[PDB]
């Protein structure tokens, strides 16, 4: 039922964006006016140092 994926940061394939306040998206649009169907991943700001 529920599958656990992985993905690297690439912006052309995964944009990776910081939250508005807390875990949520501004739901943006495109130029045809279609809501981008986001998802809240979870990932590290930068490298362990
Ligand atoms: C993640 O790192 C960037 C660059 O230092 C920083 O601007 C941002 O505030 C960090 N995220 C948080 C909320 O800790």
């Amino acid at each position: 039922t529920r599958l656990k994926i992985v993905t690297i940061h690439q912006e052309p394939f995964v944009y990776v964006k910081p939250t508005m306040s807390d875990g949520t998206c501004k739901e943006e649009f495109t130029v045809n006016g279609d809501p981008v169907k986001k998802v809240i991943c979870t990932g590290p700001n930068d490298t362990s140092p």
